[PDB]
């Protein structure tokens, strides 16, 4: 019955608005104030939202989606039929919610300390060490210590987590949790599509890897780097070696063309977290996109509290599902990296605001990759030497290659990392990888895809995946692989709309109302239409394509090949068994 479905969807929207708003507040209150009391209230709202989800989900399952005519109502009901964790029996649901809570809390409060009594937190202490230290042993201390404290402490929870998340998936008609995660893209060919995109970026990644390995050989010494082996995983300027631009100073192609310390510039010229977010807000409005409401500035947590409060620092953007209240929670440091993060997060907020009038069920991205892409698209233009000079943070093909290198260190290096995380989890979820295999299989993928090796042997009770936020927090990762591919497609299209000609990497979309309106129309759709429609609205074609990314980096690919050939570099890691002596 079409009229009953329409009526059901209306009731679901009305009641969802209230319940999700209440859940979000409790969730926020815990994330920004980890206490016994805030934990108790959150687990109570977990029970409330589960009750709501089970009630309406059960009702939604009585409708045959295929026998419905209206596609908007069709999409909503299909979504509501998946109860997710609320499909679990009472006892399993309570256990699962507690496991999630304990895993996230464990990760967010973990510290690494020295013999004396000095303790370092991930943000900003360990992050800074990985970024700035050029001493092998100091990097090793932080890399290993973080894994000892955070990773090992997640291991006790993970097998039960996997059991319960799989159980829930099966109760909602999937074979395992990985199957359910993949299905959210509504794309039968997803795995092959992603494999092909990965393969296309291989020449670029292998050449970048070889060039960086040579540079590391130069700084860290011949005795510590195998020129035909994988790179030690603690040397790339980042805790997870997922993005490499923090070691730009070690790899700069033309050091005769120097850039200034952007951290020093931001600090000295009076940049603050609030000013960093205002700047992102100002970039969005320059495109004719929406400003964040006054409420955002009053309610957001834009820096780590000095209250004594314990918090979840990992950046995130919060929709409170009332079309008015949107917030960012971020332990912002004054530097260029976190300015990029601020833009990324403000992209989520823009998306929230664009689709705020849609029913709650459709208040998400065309796919999760789209939601991650938005902020990054703008950040690509933010990062251009042109835009950074206009901000006074900085003051010829040599400069072009230098810039493309800095960009590649993040955008290219991240491709194999973002690919492997869920390759690992899909195989854990489907039973291919079990607890006695967790860490070994992780490192097999780290080697296979990124060409990295652990700097110290991994031992009994190590759980290195646990030391990466998205693992204990159960945040799917393939969204980020998709984002990095599609953000270049969006950049290309917006630049074309802005009238840009010549090398794609020289494009800066600042001030382009045409670029802004292209994104706005797609964002307003939310989850109302299959994602290829939104892809076509932005780009003029319906596919994910690595073409735009390859086009952006083409001059660097040419430069890297010539440079690597001159040094007779072996692309890849033949000596794949090599580890530090
Ligand atoms: O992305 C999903 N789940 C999404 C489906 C999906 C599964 C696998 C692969 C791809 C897609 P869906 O149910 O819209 C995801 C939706 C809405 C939502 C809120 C957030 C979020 C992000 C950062 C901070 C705070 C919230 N992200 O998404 C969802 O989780 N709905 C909850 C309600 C909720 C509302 C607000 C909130 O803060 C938290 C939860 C529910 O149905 O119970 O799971 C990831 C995840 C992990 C931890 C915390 C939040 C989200
Ligand atoms: O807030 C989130 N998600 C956050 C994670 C989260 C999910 C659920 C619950 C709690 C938290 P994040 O990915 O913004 C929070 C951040 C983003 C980030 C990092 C960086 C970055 C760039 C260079 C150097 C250092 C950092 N830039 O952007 C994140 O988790 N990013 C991934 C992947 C990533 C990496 C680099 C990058 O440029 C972009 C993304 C990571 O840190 O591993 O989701 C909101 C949302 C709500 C509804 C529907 C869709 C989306
Ligand atoms: C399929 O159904 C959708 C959604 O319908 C809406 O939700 C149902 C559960 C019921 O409550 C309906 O009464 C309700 O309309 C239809 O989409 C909707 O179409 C209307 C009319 O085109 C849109 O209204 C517009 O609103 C804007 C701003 O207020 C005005 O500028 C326009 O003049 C216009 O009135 C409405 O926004 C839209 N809603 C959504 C969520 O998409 C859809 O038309 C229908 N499809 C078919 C083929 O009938
Ligand atoms: C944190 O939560 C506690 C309850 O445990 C509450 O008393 C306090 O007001 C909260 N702190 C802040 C700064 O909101
Ligand atoms: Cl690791
Ligand atoms: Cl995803
Ligand atoms: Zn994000």
């Amino acid at each position: 019955d079409e009229a009953e479905a329409s009526k059901f969807v209306e009731e679901y929207d009305r009641t969802s608005q209230v319940v999700w708003n209440e859940y979000a507040e409790a969730n926020w209150n815990y994330n920004t104030n980890i206490t016994t009391e805030t934990s108790k209230i959150l687990l109570q709202k977990n029970m409330q939202i589960a009750n709501h989800t089970l009630k309406y989900g059960t009702q939604a399952r009585k409708f045959d989606v295929n026998q419905l005519q209206n596609t908007t109502i069709k999409r909503i009901i299909k979504k509501v039929q998946d109860l997710e964790r609320a499909a679990l029996p009472a006892q399993e649901l309570e256990e699962y919610n507690k496991i999630l809570l304990d895993m996230e809390t464990t990760y967010s409060v973990a510290t690494v300390c020295h013999p004396n009594g000095s303790c370092l937190q991930l943000e900003p202490d360990l992050t800074n060490v990985m970024a700035t230290s050029r001493k092998y042993e100091d990097l090793l201390w932080a890399w290993e210590g973080w894994r000892d404290k955070a990773g090992r402490a997640i291991l006790q929870f993970y097998p039960k987590y996997v059991e319960l998340i799989n159980q829930a998936a099966r109760l909602n008609g999937y074979v395992d949790a990985g199957d359910s995660w993949r299905s959210m893209y509504e794309t039968p060919s997803l795995e092959q599509d992603l494999e092909r995109l990965f393969q296309e970026l291989q020449p670029l990644y292998l050449n970048l890897h070889a060039y960086v390995r040579r540079a590391l050989h130069r700084h860290y010494g011949a005795q510590h780097i195998n020129l035909e082996g994988p790179i030690p995983a603690h040397l790339l300027g980042n805790m997870w070696a997922q993005t490499w631009s923090n070691i730009y100073d070690l790899v700069v192609p033309f050091p005769s063309a120097p850039s200034m310390d952007t951290t020093e510039a931001m600090l000295k010229q009076g940049w603050t977290p609030r000013r960093m977010f205002k700047e992102a807000d100002d970039f969005f409005t320059s495109l004719g996109l929406l400003p964040v409401p006054p409420e955002f500035w009053n309610k957001s947590m834009l820096e780590k509290p000095t209250d004594g409060r314990e918090v979840v620092c990992h950046a995130s953007a919060w929709d409170f599902y009332n079309g008015k209240d949107f917030r960012i929670k971020q332990c912002t440091t004054v530097n260029l990296e976190d300015l990029v993060v601020a833009h990324h997060e403000m992209g989520h907020i823009q998306y929230f605001m664009q689709y705020k009038d849609l029913p709650v069920a459709l208040r998400e991205g065309a796919n999760p990759g789209f939601h991650e892409a938005i902020g990054d698209v703008l950040a690509l233009s933010v990062s251009t030497p042109k835009h950074l000079h206009s901000l006074n943070l900085l003051s010829s093909d040599e400069h072009d290659i230098n810039f493309l290198m800095k960009m590649a260190l993040d955008k290219i290096a991240f491709i194999p990392f973002s690919y492997l995380v869920d390759q690992w989890r899909w195989r854990v979820f489907d039973g291919s990888i079990t607890k006695e295999n967790y860490n070994q299989e992780w490192w097999s993928l780290r080697l296979k895809y990124q060409g990295l090796c652990p700097p110290v042997p991994r031992t009994q009770g190590d759980f290195d995946p646990g030391a990466k936020f998205h693992i204990p927090s159960s945040v799917p990762y393939i969204r980020y692989f998709v984002s990095f591919i599609i953000q270049f497609q969006f950049h290309e299209a917006l630049c074309q709309a802005a009238g840009h000609t010549g090398p794609l990497h020289k494009c800066d979309i600042y001030q382009s109302k045409e670029a802004g309106q292209r994104l706005a129309t797609a964002m307003k759709l939310g989850f109302s239409r299959p994602w290829p429609e939104a892809m076509q609205l932005i780009t003029g074609q319906p596919n994910m394509s690595a073409s735009a990314m390859l086009s952006y980096f083409k001059p660097l690919l040419d430069w890297l090949r010539t440079e690597n050939e001159l040094h007779g570099e072996k692309l890849g890691w033949p000596q794949y068994n090599w580890t530090p002596a």
